[PDB]
């Protein structure tokens, strides 16, 4: 750790990513945690904890998307497609990203967006449930587990991931760099020019390590633990696609949103 022009550049990169992240993502972790504790001055979210409150909340909240379990399943797909858009806008602000070959930009987003979705879902989760509709609702973990087979399973691994990930106590300034690192992964299948991606990622990794050393004086293991989480996330994505296939095997009339079908196609 020294104050030299390289470290000043790395702090400027971290600040740029934070400022962009705040612009691209409506509900930050900082705001989400204030809502979850009730410390916000905003109105409380509507809590969905059973079938009755699900129906009352659908009448209260403007959801942009059958029976209950299918409606929730579809609402998650619609949120996912929205999130793809937000993450794409964020990726355009990562220095160097839009100068990569446009096919590599697309490949990096295809293989990275779900890892980012699950990372940022953790910001909205506690032990009891998840904030939905940019904080207007809160849907409980046990209500999700109560949905009829084969729909009662798919959020559980995401809550399990979140409980452990949230224990690391990252803030938005940390997360903005972490999710840039994930997007700039040079080992995604089918990339045309790996070296320029790795060069960007190495710089982001340096910015992340410096940020974590400055921002978390009471951990020295945090960077290594975050590299571990990046591997965990790929397992969560794969397991989710497998879950979706199982659902399709028995609910053959289910269909994924066409954009998710393309992302999952060669995945
Ligand atoms: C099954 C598809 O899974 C997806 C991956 C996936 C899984 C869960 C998920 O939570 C989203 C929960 N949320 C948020 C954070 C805002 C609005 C909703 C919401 C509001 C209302 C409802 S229904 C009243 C549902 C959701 C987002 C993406 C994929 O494979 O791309």
């Amino acid at each position: 750790d020294q104050l030299n022009p390289e470290s000043a550049d790395l702090r400027a990169l971290a600040k740029h990513l934070y400022d962009s992240y705040i612009k691209s993502f409506p509900l930050t972790k900082a705001k989400a945690r204030a809502i979850l504790t009730g410390k916000t001055t905003d109105k409380s979210p509507f809590v969905i904890y059973d079938m009755n409150s699900l129906m009352m909340g659908e009448d209260k909240i403007k959801f942009k998307h059958k029976e209950v379990a299918i409606r929730i399943f579809q609402g998650c797909q619609f949120r996912s497609v929205e999130a793809v858009q937000e993450i794409t806008e964020y990726a355009k602000s990562i220095p160097g990203f839009v100068n990569l070959d446009l096919n590599d930009q697309v490949t990096l987003l295809k293989y990275g967006v779900h890892e980012i979705i699950y990372t940022m879902l953790a910001s909205l989760m506690n032990k009891d449930g998840v904030l939905i509709s940019e904080g207007q609702g809160f849907m409980t973990r046990e209500f999700l587990k109560s949905l009829r087979k084969p729909f009662g399973d798919f959020m559980e691994p995401k809550f399990e991931f979140a409980v452990k990930f949230n224990a690391l106590e990252l803030d938005d300034s940390d997360l903005a760099i972490f999710i840039a690192v994930i997007i700039l992964s040079g080992d995604r299948p089918g990339l045309l020019n790996v070296k320029p991606i790795e060069d960007i990622q190495d710089n982001l990794l340096q910015a992340l390590e410096l940020q974590l050393k400055l921002n978390h004086p009471e951990s020295s293991q945090l960077f290594a633990k975050l590299l571990q989480k990046m591997t965990d996330l790929r397992q969560i994505v794969t397991e989710h696609v497998q879950l979706l296939q199982v659902i399709k095997k028995t609910e053959t009339d289910m269909s994924l949103h066409p954009l998710l079908q393309e992302i999952y196609k060669d995945l």
